[PDB]
């Protein structure tokens, strides 16, 4: 081992910071951040260091590196320009048996400052002893990702009731089992996190209530459209947690490469299949306390019917919450290189399905980017009836097919085309009508096929 | 932070550990693999320390606690059984300004030994501050099975090459470049494990033969409305690399949070074309630029002029969409933007518009539509009168959700006619919703209600 990693108590113990620049306040920044009292000597400070003095935050002493400033101290950085200044605190600090670290020089000194990720009380810390730090930001990038933004206020909860639980799980089977279900609860660490203090007190007295086997639960989670870079950070983590994840076709593979290797798989795509016979496997498997995830394409509130699978789950006393997710309308302006919006092109955005009948005369008006969405079929139609009622014929369209897929295809004209563009298409695909099409032969940057 | 993360170097640096049982000698062959050098002061020693001290590898003290056995000391750690004499070191420690952990009692002196991931060079450490023991050894045991064995390879070897890279490479963002190429090549990481030198040189000598893009870019990304975990995955790993952030009052606290230590933070909460500016002034210095937006990029944010510069100025760019207000609030506030038949549109609409233009109120009031109002707080009386005039229903539900998808979101609602009284009670950001659909929010809200 090279390096032994330790976690300090800074609070109110005196640290020194050597150097006034853009380096210097980076690491004052995390000092101040663990709750250090912190002087930064310096030849001259960037304006940010005058903000944290007058504001009372820290310490500044402007001059060239005084070692009688280390005499109280507890940890130094030297964080300056000037390798002769570095190696002076550098020795200094070493006199004085003070772990010292020189920002630019990592084997230089007595401490190398690891990646952190801070979800305090817990902290994670990743350092390859200055050999890899592009690595250890990959790594850090990683696990910022996994863990879930609210972790600390659940861990700070957990040991509040460490005692409680040893009493009613004698066995450390059954024990660890139930923290293994606390820390994934998300009434908890919802309620936890908003301080609405009887829920916390409710969903406290439910997991010890109801059987150690069941967590039944669903999250209905928006995949995005297809590029599975467009899930949700808290989409992500709630697919790693799951017992069983419900999916269709348009969730992308590589959305569903990401969902955990133990997890079951209920695909409920497809000949057809209603409505609820889908609401009702909701409701069987979280009937069987199974913490389920419901997948659908896209935002599960745009046209996704998430509204009629969550009022299943209300009348069954069934907790549930949801995960947006980028809409297809989001997804294709980006990659397509087609805003929704633009200076003055449009006052509004539409995102229209393709029962009774289209509003045509109020499609047609003026200044609005419209997105139909499920329109392939009658976009022969939609060509017409926008024609009839007064759309100039010369208005941009654009259709996206699988749109931030590495399959995406955008056509594009205006729309006394639309309806055979339409032909060069299948589903999935976007119609996106309006004069903020011209801008894709400028902004467009993602690869068409 | 509850604590800073070091990792010390303790090669011949002289360290004490107070005890000599089963406690004392756990932390004792840590120190001792980190290259400590140890001395070990109890009553009494467990049969290890024999083994030891008959080895060399540290000195033993047998007898009660001797404080000038601090004296030289970088670390201590008291990991007796009598709380009395842990306090009397910690107590002595602290008086020397040395870092000090007192195994039984977290809370207590100065620092904390956290669980170890062990893939050297690389190395993570995770630790709950005492706080939850079961969630450090739960967290503990998924990094084990995240991190491949061979990684501590690639990173020794890594290491072997950097004073090659900075030999080579003239600038940061080559030298980064080529990190991050490196770390990522599955038949490099493969060949180390195999120790196969041939395939290791050959390819290391053609990422060293490669051209890399001293080019500059900028990134769109979308933040979300403002809960941190509505961040993207590719939106997170782009302000994690970014070399500088320019961001406004309407991305959150928390997604500041989770943007690279090292990056450059440009404020800009200001005209537009100042912001354009910005933008391509710091992606012409070759630097990786992240333009963090509220919402979405590309929906009443301004992302099109943003980029349009940027085409013929030579610079390449990228959006990456992000969570638009009214997907987030109509998720978090129970309030699903279509349901059934209630809406066969929805509707995004700007509530501030030009000196001069004014909304066609006659199309926003049709029938079967949720209708969403961006910016809209200091209009909303207006949006009253105006719908109702032209035809809207006086019954119609309405909300208004302020902060969306943050634990500070506040929601009230009502019907048309209060739609200028129910908006005197929030304050921007805020989206105005109008429709049936705002009906459903008594069976649908999970979040909370404030
Ligand atoms: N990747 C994609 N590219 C283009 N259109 C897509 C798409 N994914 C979904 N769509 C559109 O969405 C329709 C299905 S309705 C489901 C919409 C989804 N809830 C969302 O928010 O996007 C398709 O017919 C197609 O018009
Ligand atoms: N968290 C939030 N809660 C409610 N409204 C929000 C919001 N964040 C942004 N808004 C709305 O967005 C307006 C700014 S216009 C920026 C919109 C952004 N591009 C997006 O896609 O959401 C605000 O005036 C407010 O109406
Ligand atoms: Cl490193
Ligand atoms: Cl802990």
């Amino acid at each position: 081992m090279d390096h032994l990693p330790i976690f300090c108590q800074l609070r109110d113990r005196d640290c020194l910071i050597v150097g006034g620049g853009d380096v210097a306040e980076r690491k004052a920044r995390l000092l101040l951040e663990a709750g250090a009292r912190l002087t930064v000597n310096a030849l001259t400070f960037i304006p940010q260091f005058t903000v944290w003095a007058n504001e009372g935050m820290l310490t500044l002493v402007e001059g060239p590196f005084d070692e009688t400033l280390l005499d109280s101290c507890w940890l130094a950085i030297a964080a300056t320009d000037d390798d002769t200044v570095n190696q002076r605190v550098s020795d200094a600090a070493e006199s004085r048996r003070i772990f010292c670290n020189v920002v630019d020089a990592p084997k230089a000194a007595s401490f190398i400052m690891p990646s952190i990720i801070d979800r305090s009380p817990l902290m994670v810390a990743v350092s390859a002893g200055g050999t890899s730090p592009v690595l250890a930001r990959l790594l850090r990038e990683k696990l910022e990702s996994l863990l879930p933004q609210h972790l600390g206020q659940v861990a700070r909860y957990a040991g509040q009731l460490r005692a409680r639980v040893k009493k009613q799980f004698a066995t450390m089977g059954e024990r660890r089992r139930f923290w293994e279900k606390f820390f994934v609860n998300d009434r908890l660490a919802q309620s936890l996190a908003n301080a609405d203090e009887k829920a916390v007190n409710a969903t406290t007295e439910r997991l010890f209530s109801e059987p150690l086997d069941h967590r039944g639960e669903v999250v209905l989670v928006g995949a995005g459209p297809g590029d599975a870079g467009l899930l949700t950070l808290k989409g992500l983590q709630q697919i790693q947690q799951a017992d069983i994840v419900v999916y269709d076709r348009l969730v992308s593979d590589d959305i569903m490469n990401l969902v955990a290797r133990d997890a079951d798989r209920v695909f409920v795509g497809k000949h057809c299949v209603p409505q609820e016979e889908i609401n009702q496997i909701l409701l069987r498997e979280a009937q069987k306390g199974k913490r389920v995830v419901r997948l659908k394409g896209g935002d599960p509130f745009i046209f996704g019917r998430g509204g009629e699978e969550l009022e299943t789950l209300c009348h069954a006393g069934i907790p549930f919450s949801v995960v947006p997710g980028i809409t297809a309308a989001s997804g294709c302006s980006a990659y397509s290189g087609i805003p929704l919006t633009h200076r003055d092109y449009a006052q509004s955005v539409r995102l229209v399905t393709g029962g009774g009948e289209l509003d045509w005369e109020n499609l047609a008006a003026e200044k609005q980017t419209l997105v139909f969405y499920m329109g392939l079929n009658q976009a022969a139609t939609i060509q017409e009836k926008l024609i009839a009622f007064g759309m100039q014929a010369d208005m941009p369209v654009a259709l996206v097919e699988n749109g931030t897929s590495v399959k995406q295809r955008v056509v594009h004209g205006v729309l006394t085309q639309l309806g055979e563009l339409a032909q060069q298409v299948e589903s999935p695909a976007l119609i996106i009508v309006g004069r903020v099409v011209a801008l894709r032969d400028k902004l467009n940057w993602f690869s068409n096929h």
